[PDB]
Parts: structure tokens; C-alpha cells; sequence
């Protein structure tokens, strides 16, 4: 099913991208629409986050050999030159504040209604998407495109992150004003790979270099001692697919099981995995009768009331993806570790789990990775059960009966499927430099640095 579903996923995404995507007539060239739904709910807009996550996926597929995605990527780049310059209710380009705008109309005009703005993850995610393509351009002799177009676009977004990271905004769910794990994690990543891109184009990013370790320093605060807190400050539990998404979208296939960057196989992210997934076990009738060793439908956070509070396709896929990422890392390392922090995670899947280090050649490793693989597959199977017979995936599936609800054909659901399927196949993205960006400063500073903002014309 995964193979055929991935086929539908690629084409479905393109159907949601302007100008010629079949489901989104009216959308400009290179504009990713979140869903073709214009009513109940109205998702016929372009979000900087959704577009950036979708484009990262496309760039990764393109770089792995899917070369026909070229014009789609190029079109996105062109669109973003325009989008960055749209004065909007978050602000303008000159001050940088405009880059924090969550969403835009599909014809590249400001969305003027009230909204949970700014959302500071956007510029980080766009930079991350663009950098990947900048890397490819350099590798294939397109130096002028990488240096004159991609870099200046990236430079605006890196400047935004360095200047504004230490300010409150809304989370990825657009609901909680504060400071959010997912946002901080992806911002840290963006500054690190952004600095390396700057060097590669014969430039520099001094604001990237000074701010990255401070963002990482702050990121440590999200560890509660048993899971990763989603937001400061909230009276929710803080258990949130937010933190699964933070881990998988900052996964570096070169990384060890680093707690400081909450890598998928780190004891912190594994402990968090169990806490987040477990929060959905009792609250959905869809999960009735399943035991703690079995996968379940996963929503956003247990307190969610959006459409009554339901499982989400992308959140269930994130639970699978972190595990596939852990499997890849454990295999690359040639070992797996059970710690006091991660013991409960392991014990639920393998009853005889005990603290220690088990070699890939070893017997214990085999039993654990087998259980982990089956568990991860369990999440994908639930997704497969609730996708339409033609492969369509909405935003949500029903907490009681698994019927699809909210926005139909959610682009981000398709991207999540493609990434989850890839990691299951041991297909991993380019490294982002985590191996020399996991050192936490002794003392954290509430600070910023100033870059440069300049309008790009393509
Ligand atoms: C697998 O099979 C699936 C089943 O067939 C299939 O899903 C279907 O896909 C088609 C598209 O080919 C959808 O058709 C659209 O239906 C719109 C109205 O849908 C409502 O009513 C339906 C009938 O009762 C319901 O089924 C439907 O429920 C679904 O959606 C809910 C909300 O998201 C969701 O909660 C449900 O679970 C369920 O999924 C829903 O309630 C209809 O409005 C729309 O017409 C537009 O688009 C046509 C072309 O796509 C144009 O011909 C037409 O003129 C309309 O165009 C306007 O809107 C477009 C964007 O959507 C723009 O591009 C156009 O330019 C134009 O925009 C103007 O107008 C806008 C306001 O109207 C305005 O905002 C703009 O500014 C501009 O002025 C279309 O016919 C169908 O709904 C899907 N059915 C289901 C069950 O989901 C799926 O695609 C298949 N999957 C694969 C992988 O192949
Ligand atoms: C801008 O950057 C600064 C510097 O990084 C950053 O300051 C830090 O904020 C965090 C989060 O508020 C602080 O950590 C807190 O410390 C207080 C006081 O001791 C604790 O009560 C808090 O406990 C909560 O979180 C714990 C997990 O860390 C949970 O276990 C617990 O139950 C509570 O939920 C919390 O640890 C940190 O001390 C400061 N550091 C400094 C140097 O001030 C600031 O938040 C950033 N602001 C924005 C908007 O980005
Ligand atoms: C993460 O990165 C730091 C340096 O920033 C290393 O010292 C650490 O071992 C890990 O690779
Ligand atoms: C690892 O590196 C960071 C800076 O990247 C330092 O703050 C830390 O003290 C250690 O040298
Ligand atoms: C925040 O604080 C740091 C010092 O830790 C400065 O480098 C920066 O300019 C800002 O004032
Ligand atoms: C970000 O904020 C710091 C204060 O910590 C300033 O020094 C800096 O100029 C930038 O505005
Ligand atoms: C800042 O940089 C941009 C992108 O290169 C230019 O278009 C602008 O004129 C300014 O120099
Ligand atoms: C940079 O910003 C300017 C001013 O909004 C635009 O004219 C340009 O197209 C780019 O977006
Ligand atoms: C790119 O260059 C054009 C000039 O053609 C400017 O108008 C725009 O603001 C952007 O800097």
C-alpha cells in the first residue's frame, strides 16, 4: 500500500501547487495551497510553514533522483521572492517583521483578517527548504543561481531568525502565544545549515554563528525530565505532536543519539515518544482494546477541541517517522542503548528490556529493532486503514470511527506520507551539521543579532 500511496502523494501535492495544479486554479506559480477546500474549512491559502515543509520534501526527492520536480522548485523560489516582500499585518520586509506572517492569499496578496500572527517557525522552514536547493545548484555548476538568487532569499530568513528567535509568537497549531519547542528546534537547525550555505556561496553569516548556540541553549529548557514540553507557558500537559515533528524535522542522519538536539534515537526523544503517543490511548474510541505495545491513532495534543479533537494523519505519520529515523541511526552506529530515561519506551515494546548497550551484531538488539519496526509499521497501517480507497488524505480522521474530516487533500498529509515512507526505506535527507552544533553553552543569554533584509527580484 505504501508504494502505491506514495505515488498518489506525489501527484496530489503537485495538484495543490499553482499555477497549474489541477485542484488549485487561481493560485500563483510556485504557491503551495494547504488544501483545495474553500469552505468548511477554508484552507485555500498559502502558509509559509506548510509550503516550506512540502518543498523540503520535494527538494529531498529531487536530490535523490526525481529530477522532473525541477520547475516546481524553481517556481517556489520565484514565488518566495515575491512573498517575502508583501507588506502584511505582521510587518514589512525592511524591518524583517513581515517574514513572520503565517499565511497569504494564493494570489500573492496579504491576508488582512485577524490571525495568530506572527509564527516565527516560517522563515526557518523556508530557509531550510531553499538551502537544500542551493546545495544542489552549487554541486551541479549553477553557481550564479545559488549565489545571486537563492542565497539572498535565504539571507532574509536567516536574518529574521537571528533577530527574532527570542521573542514570543504563535505555535505551529496557530493557537498558543508563547515560545514553542518545534519553532525553537527548527530555528536552531536553520541557522546552522544557513551559515554553512553562506560560506559555500563565498559569503558569511555572523548573526547565524552567534545566535545558533544561544537558541540551542534555550532549547534545553523544553526537557521536563520525562518528556518534551510543547510550549512556554501553557497549563496544558505539554504533550504534543509538536515535539515529534521537532525531532523528525531536525533529524540529521550523521548524528548520534544526541539529547541536546533531541535526535530521534536520543533517550529524551524516545521517552517523549511514549508520553505523547500514550496521551491518545484512552481518549479516542478508535484506539479501544489496543495494548501499550501496539500503535494507536495519534492526534495533536490530548486537550485539542478542534473538530472535537481528533487523530491527524500527519501526527500519526510523525510517530512512525521518528521510529524509522531511530532505526536508521541505531544501524549506522552499530548499537542501541537503553537508559533510565528511555527504559519505559523500550519496556512497553520488549518486556525484557534493561539498561545497557547492545551491539547491532547482538541478540538483544535484534529483538528490540524488530519490535520497534513492527510498532512504527503499526502507525502507518492505521493511516492506510483511514486513507480513501483512491489514496486521498484529509487533515484528520475521526476519533470514534476513523472517517475523514476537516480539510480534504491536505498537502502536508501527503508530504508526511512521502517522508515517513522514505525513512522506512532508509532514504534520508542531507546532513545539516548537527555533529558540530550540539554543544550547549554553559550559560544561556536572552539575546538577538542583526542581519540584513533586502528584496530579491527574479
Ligand atoms: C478521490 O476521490 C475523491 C471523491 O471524488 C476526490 O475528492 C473530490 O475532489 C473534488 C475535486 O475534483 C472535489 O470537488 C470540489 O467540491 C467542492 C465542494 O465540496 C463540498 O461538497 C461536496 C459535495 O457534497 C463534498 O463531497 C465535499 O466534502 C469534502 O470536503 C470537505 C471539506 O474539505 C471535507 O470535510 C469532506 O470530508 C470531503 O472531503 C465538500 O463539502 C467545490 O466547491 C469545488 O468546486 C470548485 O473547484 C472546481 C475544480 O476543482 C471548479 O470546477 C469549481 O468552479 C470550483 O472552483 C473554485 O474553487 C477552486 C478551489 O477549490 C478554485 O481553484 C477555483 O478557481 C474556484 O475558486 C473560486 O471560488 C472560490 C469559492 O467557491 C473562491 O474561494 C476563489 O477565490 C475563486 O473565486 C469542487 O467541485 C470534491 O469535493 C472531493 N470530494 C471529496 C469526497 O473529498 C479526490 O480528489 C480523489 N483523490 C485522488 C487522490 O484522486
Ligand atoms: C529568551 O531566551 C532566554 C534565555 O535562553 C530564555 O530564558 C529562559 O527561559 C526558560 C523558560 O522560561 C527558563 O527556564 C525556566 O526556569 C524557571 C525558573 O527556575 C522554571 O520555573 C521553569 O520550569 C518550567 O519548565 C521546566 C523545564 O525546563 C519544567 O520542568 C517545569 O515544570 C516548568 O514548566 C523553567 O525551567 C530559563 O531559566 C530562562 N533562562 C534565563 C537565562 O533566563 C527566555 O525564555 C527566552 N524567551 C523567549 C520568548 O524566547
Ligand atoms: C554535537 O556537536 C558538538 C559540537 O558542537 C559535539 O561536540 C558533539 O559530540 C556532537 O557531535
Ligand atoms: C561547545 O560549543 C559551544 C559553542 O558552539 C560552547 O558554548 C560550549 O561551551 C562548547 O565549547
Ligand atoms: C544579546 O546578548 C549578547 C551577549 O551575550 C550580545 O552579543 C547581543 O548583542 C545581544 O545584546
Ligand atoms: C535583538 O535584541 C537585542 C537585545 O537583547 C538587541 O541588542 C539587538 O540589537 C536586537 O535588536
Ligand atoms: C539587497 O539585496 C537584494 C538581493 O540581492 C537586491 O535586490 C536589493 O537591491 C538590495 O541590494
Ligand atoms: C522584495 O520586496 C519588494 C517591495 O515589496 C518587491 O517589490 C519585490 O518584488 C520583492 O518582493
Ligand atoms: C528586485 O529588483 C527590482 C528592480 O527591478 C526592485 O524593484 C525590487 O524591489 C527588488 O529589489
Amino acid at each position: 500500500w505504501l508504494s502505491n500511496e506514495a505515488t498518489v502523494a506525489r501527484t496530489a501535492i503537485l495538484n495543490n501547487i499553482g499555477a497549474d495544479g489541477a485542484w488549485v486554479s487561481g493560485a500563483d506559480s510556485g504557491i503551495v495551497v494547504a488544501s483545495p477546500s474553500t469552505d468548511n474549512p477554508d484552507y485555500f491559502y498559502t502558509w509559509t510553514r506548510d509550503s516550506g515543509l512540502v518543498l523540503k520534501t520535494l527538494v529531498d526527492l529531487f536530490r535523490n533522483g526525481d529530477t522532473s520536480l525541477l520547475s516546481t522548485i524553481e517556481n517556489y523560489i520565484s514565488a518566495q521572492a515575491i512573498v517575502q516582500g508583501i507588506s502584511n499585518p505582521s510587518g514589512d520586509l525592511s524591518s524583517g517583521a513581515g517574514l513572520g506572517e503565517p499565511k497569504f492569499n494564493v494570489d500573492e496578496t496579504a491576508y488582512t483578517g485577524s490571525w495568530g500572527r506572527p509564527q516565527r517557525d516560517g522563515p526557518a522552514l523556508r530557509a531550510t527548504a531553499m538551502i537544500g536547493f542551493g546545495q544542489w545548484l552549487l554541486d551541479n555548476g549553477y553557481t550564479s543561481t545559488a549565489t545571486d538568487i537563492v542565497w539572498p532569499l535565504v539571507r532574509n530568513d536567516l536574518s529574521y531568525v537571528a533577530q527574532y528567535w527570542n521573542q514570543t509568537g504563535y505555535d505551529l497549531w496557530e493557537e498558543v502565544n508563547g515560545s514553542s519547542f518545534f519553532t525553537i528546534a527548527v530555528q536552531h537547525r536553520a541557522l546552522v545549515e544557513g551559515s554553512a550555505f553562506a560560506t559555500a556561496v563565498g559569503s558569511s553569516c555572523s548573526w547565524c554563528d552567534s545566535q545558533a548556540p544561544e537558541i540551542l541553549c534555550y532549547l534545553q529548557s523544553f526537557w521536563t525530565g520525562s518528556f518534551i514540553l510543547a510550549n512556554f507557558d501553557s497549563s496544558r500537559s505539554g504533550k504534543d505532536a509538536n515535539t515529534l515533528l521537532g525531532s523528525i524535522h531536525t533529524f540529521d542522519p550523521e548524528a548520534a543519539c544526541d539529547d541536546s538536539t533531541f535526535q530521534p534515537c536520543s533517550p529524551r526523544a524516545l521517552a517523549n515518544h511514549k508520553e505523547v503517543v500514550d496521551s491518545f490511548r484512552s481518549i479516542y474510541t478508535l484506539n479501544d482494546g489496543l495494548s501499550d505495545s501496539e500503535a494507536v491513532a495519534v492526534g495533536r495534543y490530548p486537550e485539542d477541541t478542534y473538530y472535537n479533537g481528533n487523530p491527524w494523519f500527519l501526527c500519526t505519520l510523525a510517530a512512525a517517522e521518528q521510529l524509522y529515523d531511530a532505526l536508521y541511526q541505531w544501524d549506522k552506529q552499530g548499537s542501541l542503548e537503553v537508559t533510565d530515561v528511555s527504559l519505559d519506551f523500550f519496556k512497553a515494546l520488549y518486556s525484557d528490556a534493561a539498561t545497557g548497550t547492545y551491539s547491532s551484531s547482538s541478540s538483544t538488539y535484534s529483538s528490540i529493532v524488530d519490535a520497534v519496526k513492527t510498532f512504527a509499521d503499526g502507525f502507518v497501517s492505521i493511516v492506510e486503514t483511514h486513507a480513501a480507497s483512491n489514496g486521498s488524505m484529509s487533515e484528520q480522521y475521526d476519533k470514534s470511527d476513523g472517517e475523514q474530516l476537516s480539510a480534504r487533500d491536505l498537502t502536508w498529509s501527503y508530504a508526511a506520507l512521502l517522508t515517513a515512507n522514505n525513512r522506512r526505506n532508509s532514504v534520508v535527507p542531507a546532513s545539516w551539521g548537527e555533529t558540530s552544533a550540539s554543544s550547549v553553552p554553559g550559560t544561556c543569554a536572552a539575546t538577538s543579532a542583526i542581519g540584513t533584509y533586502s528584496s530579491v527580484t527574479v
